[PDB]
């Protein structure tokens, strides 16, 4: 039965995970995936995910499935997280939020449910993006449309391709957009770029899918939340696919959130049952642990506080290493100019590399950067630095 | 665009639960899902797994992604509780392990590989089964058709017809078993039977998936795993999807495998790369918490045996409570005989109660079992039995 099965190609970001492990090399950097290093280059448990982890060590007193939908509290954080405190709404109650393992998951149950109870056929993602969106989708069947974002030679947002790109997506195609630090451009529109889009989208009739995954990363939790809110309070409907990886450094715990948005509440209620039905025939119900801990940090005002300040730290870092980066490539002889690289928001910069000069950066240099270019700057320290700046000069 | 959608009817199994957790009657007696309950009407969490995530807590330095498969002494401890320690599929390198959010999770990573991977397009179920077992294929896109299983008349396996009913599927077909403690009849196939099943099964072609989510609740670890090492001494190839939920206590933090069995290593390293090319694309990875838990007291010789004694007086509880039942009913004045009760195995019992019944049950009298009329044995307490037994008796 399985004879003739080829093996497939690895993941361009996963696989690179492989590649370093397997690795010899002494002084080997790895700068693939999206996970934050610290001045040591570790990525350790947060302390306010510590302490939530022996608070709940201590008050379970049972391992009893939850629901199909997770965790409520988990589910009313996250709306305050997404849409703001007081929202209209979390008010009329038009959102309803489902746990899920990452955001991917997230990703994926939103794709089953549309795929299933909609007339969607086809899904709007930017080029480039994240590799995995493409997969995701392509499993549930629909069809995965481009359209254009990056400018290369000016290292910006190109809002008048992206515009006139997107005027062949249908009424009723659904737009994915990144809520903060594209991936992996790190390049965001402006909020008045967010609302133009948001007319657009209204006035169009796109079906708005958000892919979250970095909120807290580019500005903070607030700000980073303008855009999507801009969206919201325009759009009846909308689908927010979350992520709590990396801000809240819970990598293998698959902490997400799934949320779906209505006319009304009735509507939404309807529409959620079946998503949820989409879940049980999936993974039946999510794991505990991980979004546990969300809870139990998010509602506590004194974790919470701590949490915020943790993430903080993360974010003013990476930036500190942006900063660093520009200008010992820059002493250390760059031909190019890479000063665009420190207005880019997040994790991770496109360096403007080729293929063949990551091939060999590895090859030669024990540097690891994703096919695309995309260098992983929280993966950066100032013992790094150096050896990583010459091999990427001698590349250039 | 999300005005037209219907409604989702509720889970025969989780939306009991719903239904249970929201009328205020005083004395209601949950007897729907599949999960364990103590003397005192609990599901704790057990000791040997405390144990392990105190360790966890105070041993873990991070929350880095796992790889696609999970942790790799999850899956090698899988493999030997599955085939036994020294097995050749171990020992020849036929086996890859992929660690999966529960026995669902492990079931839908089956289907989808299947799907997409190979000629598959029908999967036999047998009749009765878990109700999600048709949920989960079905949303691969694979046709599920059923097999004669169960006679109800004599409360026996009907094993001619299971075997002409079979007769019906084609070399290429998936067949799906039970491993042990069959959901929801507790009547599972003999030695002699699995023998037999396992050389037709050879004969005919079919492609065997295993459903193994108790394991160690029928008679034992190593006994229960019988039926399908008989399989696997015969097949080239097999799937098997296994749960920790039960046997752990683990129902929350979502803890499966997903096993591939194939002809060599080089044949099942190739399947094996398509198959985490699924999970990628629908979960991206699993969850650390519960599967590190299992992995800690797996490996761990003094957990184990702490472990194995809990799951033993798991086992037993349930074997006293089937007891009680039956006597219980007897004393009661029941109309039937429920004598067949004790020749089931597992958390269930398939209790011959009509719809009506089971609706008239729990309207009337607040007692909740499963509409096909299965009830969770292992909810029965010593407490709860005379009032249970008033209720069943007075429907009848
Ligand atoms: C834009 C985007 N969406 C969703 C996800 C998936 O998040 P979860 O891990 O919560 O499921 C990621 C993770 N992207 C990382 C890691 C990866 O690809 O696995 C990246 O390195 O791009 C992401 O970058
Ligand atoms: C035969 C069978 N297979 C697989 C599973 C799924 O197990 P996981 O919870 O590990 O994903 C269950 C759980 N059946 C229980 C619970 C349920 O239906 O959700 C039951 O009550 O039948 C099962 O009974």
């Amino acid at each position: 039965m399985f004879e003739n099965i080829t093996a497939a190609p690895a993941d361009p970001i996963l696989g690179l995970a492989d590649l370093f492990r397997a690795d010899e090399r002494p002084g080997k950097i790895n700068l693939g995936i999206g996970v934050y290093k610290d001045e040591t280059g570790k990525t350790p448990v947060l302390t306010s995910v510590k302490k939530a982890e022996q608070y709940l060590l201590e008050n379970e007193t049972t391992k009893n499935y939850l629901g199909i939908d997770g965790i409520p509290e988990f589910g009313r954080c996250t709306q305050e997280l997404l849409f703001g405190k007081g929202s209209a709404l979390i008010n009329d109650k038009r959102a309803r939020t489902a746990q899920t393992p990452g955001g991917t998951g997230a990703l994926r149950v939103a794709a089953d449910f549309l795929a299933k109870n909609t007339s969607v056929k086809r899904v709007w993602v930017s080029n480039p993006s994240w590799p995995n969106h493409k997969s995701v989708f392509n499993s549930a069947g629909l069809e995965v449309r481009e359209y254009a974002y990056y400018d290369a030679e000016n290292h910006t947002l190109d809002f008048d391709a992206l515009i006139n790109s997107l005027n062949e997506a249908q009424a009723g195609d659904v737009v994915l957009f990144h809520g903060c630090c594209h991936n992996p451009t790190g390049i965001d529109p402006t909020l008045e770029q967010w609302q133009t889009l948001a007319q657009l989208s209204v006035e169009k009739g796109w079906l708005p899918l958000f892919d979250f995954a970095y909120q807290g990363f580019a500005r903070g939790l607030e700000e980073d939340a303008e855009g999507l809110r801009a969206f919201a309070a325009m759009h009846k409907e909308l689908i927010v696919a979350s992520s709590y990886s990396k801000n809240f450094g819970l990598y293998n715990e698959r902490v997400g959130a799934c949320t779906l948005v209505a006319a009304d509440s009735e509507t939404v209620d309807r529409a959620f049952s079946q998503m949820k039905a989409a879940i049980r025939a999936n993974y039946s119900n999510p794991p505990a642990h991980g979004a546990s801990v969300v809870a139990t940090i998010l509602s506590n005002d004194a974790l919470r506080a701590i949490w915020e300040q943790e993430l903080t730290d993360m974010r003013q870092r990476i930036q500190r290493m942006r900063q660093l980066f520009v200008n010992t490539l820059q002493e250390k002889g760059a031909n190019r100019d890479f000063s665009f690289i420190i207005k880019q928001n997040g994790m991770f910069s496109f360096s403007g590399l080729t293929k063949e000069q990551v091939l060999r950066l590895r090859e030669e240099f024990g540097v690891y950067a994703v096919a695309s270019g995309r260098v992983n700057v929280a993966g950066m320290t100032p013992d790094n630095m150096a050896p990583l700046c010459e091999a990427i000069v001698a590349v250039l």
